């Protein structure tokens, strides 16, 4: 099936500012969509905010201000910031859309008509912070902001009971059905710990959800239930729905919502082929909405992949100062770097000054302007080589061997390990040239210089390819220092090594250019 590849960040709640880690969130689903794109691929990635709700409510009342104005506000400065960090996402999703409201419903109808929402009761605990239900194996004693209270084992904020009337979906009903799915797709959750963790949590068994709240206990701010106005969607619905919406909605050039399809096969993009979502909001993605979707008798998502961070919750780093001081491309490249599964990394400034000194600048930076250097490159342009020796297919087979690598972790996807597996073969060719003294040979063996000259320039444009997903500025820098033409920097044809053929004019040179510059190290 050739489809649109269909890629999402999770929706973040408007209760406060925007904060790195949303940020990183959606990086990562840009980072995804944008390599689709490189090979060639229709991409749609989506991002945007959960605007309804308990939570988000008590904190525009928290700050004497109307619901409406309140998450409009705060969803503004959500684009501004995901504009301003450079994204390429082709939708930003409201969740108070009236489109997406309707979807909420049109789903709601399906799972009731399946009978699979009945009238009952949860009496059990809650913690409006995280809107998760939580049995008290969950939840342990601590600190309200500073009295003696109960709080969620997952987050640590505080828990409340709950004992209301409300609509039940039969989530038990969905058990086996799950594991048939976890254990025939062992692809589906990444990384494979969190697959073990929620096959685990669904083997010990799965209670009822509570799909709908009593409308006084959610400030009336919700979307109601079809044909009982005394009950709201629980946000949980509400907010997993924003991909099933975002499936079917046809977006402008301006990226303006225009129109709701009624079959999601229309625009070929549902279901999700990758969710990005931080290791909190797990259950709801691999358990919930996969038993949502069996139920309307939907498609399931591809993958989920949770990455280390968490997505909502402040336990300094501002990125918009942090892009300012050090670069947008490389703090993105910084981050992606650093963060692994489990997050045990260290963004401390000496680091990010390491990294960029040492990985931008000395092992790419300096690699691609000792190529196009007047100095070595004296033609300025893309010599035809002469014959291989031994050591110059050593590395050219490096070259040719690294965008099916790349490509596989990309498809994993484990970014971090994609761009390590790029930065080896950039080390790779740094090793080459010092051996080869190219500067050395221009005096010479001008012959010799054209085989050492092609390949530096073939395996830093090749490099500089597939990295461009997560350096995307600075790759179009590089490729019009290369005078790559513009129909070469994209397509799995272009993965091929000696696609930039010989006799090929570099870009003009500037009078203090440099690529990425050394910052000091204090
Ligand atoms: C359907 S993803 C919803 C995620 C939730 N709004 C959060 O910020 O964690």
């Amino acid at each position: 099936v050739e489809k649109v590849f269909f890629v999402t960040s999770p929706i973040y709640y408007v209760n406060a500012a925007p904060h790195i880690g949303h940020v990183y969130s959606t990086l990562i689903t840009d980072v995804i969509g944008r390599y689709h794109r490189v090979k060639g691929e229709r991409v749609f990635a989506l991002t945007g905010t959960d605007e309804h709700g308990q939570k988000v409510a008590e904190a525009a009342k928290q700050k004497q201000v109307s619901p409406y104005d309140f998450t409009t506000a705060v969803a503004g400065e959500f684009k501004k910031c995901f504009e301003q960090m450079d994204y390429s996402i082709d939708y930003f999703i409201r969740t108070t859309n009236e489109q997406h409201k309707a979807v909420v419903k049109e789903l709601w109808t399906k799972l009731e008509q399946k009978g699979d929402i009945y009238l009952g009761r949860y009496e059990g605990w809650y913690s409006i912070s995280d809107e998760s239900f939580l049995t008290p194996q969950n939840i342990t004693d601590g600190v309200d902001k500073g009295n003696p209270c109960k709080v969620s084992l997952e987050s640590g904020h505080v828990v409340t009971w709950v004992s209301e009337e409300n609509y039940m979906f039969r989530l038990s009903a969905f058990r086996e059905r799950l594991l048939e799915w976890y254990h025939a797709n062992p692809g589906c959750i990444v990384p494979e710990f969190r697959r073990r963790e929620v096959i685990r949590a669904v083997e010990k068994g799965l209670p009822d959800l509570s799909v709908s709240r009593a409308r006084a206990t959610l400030h009336n701010w919700a979307i109601p239930v079809p044909g009982n106005p005394d009950h709201c969607v629980y946000v949980w619905l509400d907010a997993l729905t924003n991909y099933l919406t975002g499936s079917r909605l046809r977006v402008d050039e301006s990226g303006k919502e225009v129109s709701l399809v009624d079959d999601f096969n229309e625009l070929e993009r549902f279901p999700a082929d990758v969710h990005v979502i931080g290791k909190d909001i797990l259950k709801f993605h691999a358990i919930y909405w996969p038993a949502f979707l069996l139920s309307a008798g939907l498609p399931l998502p591809k993958k989920i992949v949770a990455h280390g961070w968490w997505t909502k919750d402040r336990k300094v780093f501002d990125p918009v100062e942090k892009a300012e001081e050090f670069g947008y491309d490389a703090l993105k490249y910084f981050l992606l770097r650093e963060s692994g599964f489990s997050d045990d990394g260290d963004y401390s400034d000496k680091n990010m000054i390491a990294r960029l000194n040492g990985e931008l600048a000395d092992t790419l930076g300096n690699l691609v302007m000792r190529c196009t250097s007047a100095k070595i490159n004296v033609n300025g342009e893309w010599p035809s080589p002469a014959a291989y020796t031994e050591e110059d297919e050593s590395l050219i087979q490096l070259i040719k061997d690294l965008p099916g690598t790349a490509d596989h972790y990309y498809l994993i996807p484990d970014i971090q390990k994609a761009i390590i597996a790029v930065f080896d073969v950039l080390r790779a060719i740094n090793a080459y040239v010092t051996d080869m003294a190219p500067w050395k040979l221009v005096k010479t063996d001008p012959e010799r210089l054209r085989t050492v000259l092609y390949i530096t320039l073939e395996g830093v444009r090749v490099t500089t390819l597939l990295l461009s997903p997560i350096l995307p500025r600075k790759s179009v820098v590089i490729f019009d220092m290369l005078g790559v033409p513009e129909v070469h920097r994209k397509g799995i044809e272009n993965f091929e090594f000696g696609a930039v053929p010989p006799g090929t004019r570099l870009g003009p040179a500037v009078e203090g250019e440099v690529l990425f510059s050394k910052r000091s190290t204090e």
